[PDB]
Parts: structure tokens; C-alpha cells; sequence
């Protein structure tokens, strides 16, 4: 409900988020990431909903492939050319969040995969100064991490509509 509290409040999803993803993947603790468990049952919800995203993602073999090429590193360059990349169209939606936050966990493992744990708090830096420099407006414009279940939720639900429709057409006029 304020700039700075919608920014802290991504700072201790992306942290549970990042967290998590390592552990059901090499560990990192959470104080190593800067964050506490989440004690908020909103925000303990929206992370477990975030981790599903996560395991669906997990499980598209065309990007893994992508994340394997060896051009994907935990660096810098790496970071702003991809970040970049999501957003640069503008046309933000938490899709783009999302990605963002995976892709950053991404890095964090790369980072413990070759042996480089210092940088993960930069790495999770990198990822809250893009938010904070380009993306909190547009947050804040949907009244904070709220419109997440709606936007993933909304072109399926359409679909039932679409299916009742039809369903009413099959049995009251044929």
C-alpha cells in the first residue's frame, strides 16, 4: 500500500521465492539471501501459489535447454541484457514478473553451481533495482502484488463461459 512497502514486500517474495527454488532443486540459506520465513499468511499463500508457477516452468524442456546454453551465466551482462529484454515492449503484466523472478533464481543456482555464492545478494539486487528503477509504478498501479490470481486465471475462466454458452445452446434451443 506504498511504494516502499510494495518494494519490501517484493524483496521477501523474491527472497522465499529463490529460496525455495533452490531447496527442491547446492544450498543457500535464507539469511544468506536476506530474508526471514515468511510469518504473513497472505504472503506465505502468494508464495506457495508463486512456487507452483515455478515446478510448471520447471518443467518446459525448451527452456531449461536455454538455461543450460553456457552463454547463461550469473553475471551482470547476463542479467541487464535479459531483464532488459522482458520488459522493453513496455506492455508489463505479472507474466513478466514472474519471469523475472524465475530467471533470477536461475542465476542464484548458477551461482552455487560454480562456486561463486558471494554475489547472490547482487544478483538479488540486480532483480529489486529493476524493479524499483521500471516496474513499481506499474505495481502500484494494480494497488500492490494484488491481480496475479486474476491475470493467470482469467483466459481459463473465459473458457468456461465459452463452455456453459455452448452447453446452453446444445439443450434450450436444440
Amino acid at each position: 500500500t506504498s511504494n516502499d512497502q510494495i518494494l519490501e514486500v517484493g524483496a521477501v517474495l523474491l527472497k522465499d521465492f529463490i529460496y525455495e527454488r533452490v531447496h527442491r532443486h547446492t544450498v543457500v540459506s535464507r539469511h544468506e539471501l536476506g530474508g526471514s520465513e515468511l510469518s504473513d499468511p497472505t504472503h506465505k499463500k502468494l508464495a506457495q501459489y508463486l512456487q507452483q508457477i515455478g515446478d510448471e516452468l520447471d518443467n518446459n524442456v525448451d527452456l531449461q535447454r536455454m538455461l543450460a546454453d553456457s552463454a547463461l551465466q550469473p553475471t551482470k551482462e547476463v542479467f541487464v541484457k535479459v531483464a532488459r529484454e522482458i520488459f522493453s515492449d513496455g506492455k508489463f503484466n505479472w507474466g513478466r514478473v514472474v519471469a523475472l523472478f524465475y530467471f533470477a533464481s536461475r542465476l542464484v543456482i548458477e551461482a552455487l553451481l560454480t562456486k561463486i555464492p558471494d554475489i547472490i545478494r547482487t544478483i538479488i539486487n540486480w532483480t529489486l533495482d529493476y524493479l524499483r528503477e521500471h516496474v513499481i509504478n506499474w505495481i502500484r498501479e494494480q494497488g500492490g502484488w494484488e491481480g496475479i490470481q486474476t491475470y493467470f486465471g482469467t483466459p481459463t475462466w473465459k473458457t468456461v463461459g465459452v463452455f456453459l454458452a455452448g452447453v446452453l445452446t446444445t439443450v434450450l434451443v436444440m
